[PDB]
């Protein structure tokens, strides 16, 4: 799976900057749990600059819940990055997993850090908008650079149970530990 992200610097606030319309929109259709017509999915736009990767995720989710103690079993979005795009079967120092729920509470998997994660969440009719900035850790990207990338949407019901797991490139729910499951994202001018 291959996608592209246009160069640009949006303001992290949950509002949709005009610039987001200049880059392609991808959809999370790789089902691991649940179904597209019944569970949380997202329309995603991606931008980038020399210092950060920017992600705009518009999530469709009629019931918001975060009662479960496990952050991944709360309504939330997970963003995966493989900076050198080695597509390894385990996480290298440059690989990372970031997570943020609908209440804008951040949590981190391997490689993730609050020092490199800025987020804003705005609720909307039928769901919520996540806008994030991920600071590069090992690279200073230039046009046509390609990284490993994926975005996952966790869907929890009113009972605090996760009923949906859907991402862009991974239908096996192994992104948290396997970079070879991410897709390819080309950073273009
Ligand atoms: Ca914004
Ligand atoms: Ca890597
Ligand atoms: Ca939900």
């Amino acid at each position: 799976m291959v996608a592209t992200a246009k160069y640009g610097t949006p303001v992290i606030d949950g509002e949709i900057d005009e610039i987001w319309n200049t880059t392609e929109e991808i959809e999370t259709k790789a089902v691991a749990m649940g179904s597209l017509d019944k569970n949380a999915t997202a329309k995603v736009r991606v931008l980038w600059d020399e210092n950060y990767l920017y992600v705009l995720a518009i999530v469709k989710d009629p019931v918001l819940n975060k009662d479960n103690s496990n952050p991944w079993e709360q309504d939330s979005v997970e963003i995966f990055i493989d900076e050198n795009n080695h597509k390894t079967g385990y996480y290298e120092d440059d690989d990372a997993q970031f997570r943020v729920n609908y209440m804008n509470e951040q949590t981190f998997g391997t490689g993730g850090s609050p020092a490199r994660f800025k987020t804003a969440v705005k609720l909307i009719e039928g769901g919520y908008i996540v806008e994030a900035a991920i600071k590069w850790k090992t690279i200073k990207p230039t046009p046509n650079t390609v990284i490993g990338f994926n975005i996952q949407v966790n869907d929890a019901n009113e009972k605090g149970q996760r009923v949906g797991i859907i991402s862009w490139s991974d239908p096996t729910n192994n992104s948290w530990r396997d970079p070879s499951k991410f897709g390819n994202l080309r950073l273009i001018k």
